[PDB]
């Protein structure tokens, strides 16, 4: 029920010249923790002008859990030299190999200052090796052009590793679309993709969120994407949900891996009136999936292993009034738990979201057990 944790008024830069960007225009929108490395990335994308690095790093060595480096200056990736080898991205995901997945949309989301320092290409999934020093490149997947849908609107994706004690090169990536409703869903070893629809991909009812004392509203499909425990030919359920849901599905990667194949979700089924969440991460080693919230300025919980998902088989692993929009959640290599707010929901003119407390806000809970203990996630 502790945490500790970062908190930035601003994501400020080191090592950049103060006033060639404004502060208020970096939102990070994601983030991954690499607990053997005590590294941390941050998704900063390109969506105003003037970001210096989109993949940014910090070294949790010095600064997590000691008081007075809550705010830690952010960092060029270590495997980077310019800036400019990734375009713009959403979302940073470690695998069981520890290597770093991004996912650049391939275009920045403004036009002019600056906006041609960034010249466009088409989406990539790019994968560094974190085990290799400094990080060098050993995935790069474009899209090709007649499976380009609205990349802009990716949202979380899973890392699906079938011989995690191999070379690591049985993969398949499943990229949430919450515009579209879609996945995207890319084979390492055939070097292939396809993308998939699913009237279960999309959104609900409109989420609506608190800000200044009003009401606002987004309608966002899918999310929202974790990944459970493999059965002995390596297939496991991937848990999803929309953005603008309380309901929540599954779906066996084996019907994920065929292309062309016919999809059979299984409703689990909802969390509760008002609950909405984007972000939902499965933990291996209590079997709970945490759901980081929009609008409730909580981290709920439930254990897959009560059966129905009711809001009564869920419970709250974390309250904070400033917890406001709830935007990614990981459980990682030593099983911690990490779940961040920027305050920065998918609405018109959100990046102008202001907040009397640090809008970015990223906490860890040591481990998934001091989480859920004395609640209904437990066991019991
Ligand atoms: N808080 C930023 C909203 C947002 C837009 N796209 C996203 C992708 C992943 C994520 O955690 C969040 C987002």
């Amino acid at each position: 029920a502790d945490t500790q944790g970062y908190k930035w008024k601003q994501l400020l830069y080191n090592n950049v010249t103060p006033g060639s960007y404004n502060p208020d225009n970096m939102i990070s929108t994601a983030f991954a923790y690499d607990a053997e490395g005590e590294k941390l990335f941050l998704a900063v994308p390109r969506k105003l002008p003037r970001v210096p690095y989109t993949l940014a790093e910090v070294d949790t060595k010095n600064s997590l859990g000691v008081k007075g480096k809550h705010s830690p200056l952010l960092n060029k990736f270590s495997g980077h030299k310019t800036g400019k080898e990734l375009t713009s991205i959403y979302q940073p995901v470690i695998d069981d190999c520890r290597r770093l997945w991004v996912v650049d949309i391939g275009s920045v989301e403004y036009r002019s200052r600056g906006a041609k320092d960034y010249p466009s290409h088409r989406p990539a999934i790019v994968a560094y090796d974190l085990k290799q020093p400094n990080y060098p490149e050993v995935v790069r997947y474009y899209f090709p052009t007649r499976l380009v849908e609205k990349p802009t609107y990716f949202g979380g994706f899973a890392v699906d590793v079938a011989n995690p004690k191999g070379d690591c090169s049985e993969t398949f990536v499943y990229i949430t679309n919450f515009l579209r409703g879609a996945l995207f869903i890319y084979d390492h070893k055939k070097q292939d993709s396809w993308n998939v629809t699913h009237p279960t991909f999309k959104a609900e009812r409109p989420t609506k969120f608190d800000y200044g004392g009003k009401e606002y509203e987004f309608k966002a499909g899918i999310f929202g994407i974790t990944l459970g425990d493999r059965d002995s030919e390596g297939n496991r359920p991937a848990y999803y949900l929309a953005g603008s849901a309380i309901k929540v599905y599954s779906v066996n990667t084996k019907e994920l891996k065929q292309k062309g194949g016919k999809l059979n979700p299984e409703l689990l089924g909802n969390r509760g009136k008002y609950n909405d969440a984007i972000a939902l991460a499965y933990d291996p080693k209590t079997k709970v999936i945490f759901f980081a919230e929009a609008n409730t300025k909580q981290v709920s919980c439930w254990n897959t292993q009560k059966m129905p998902l009711r809001m009564k088989n869920t419970d709250v692993v974390y309250t904070s009034s400033r917890f406001v929009f709830g935007t990614d959640i990981s459980v990682d290599s030593k099983g911690g738990l990490w779940f961040m707010s920027n305050g920065f929901p998918p609405i018109r003119k959100s990046e102008k979201f202001k907040y009397d407390f640090p809008r970015y806000r990223l906490m860890r809970i040591m481990d998934t057990q001091e989480a859920i203990a004395g609640t209904a996630c437990d066991m019991n």
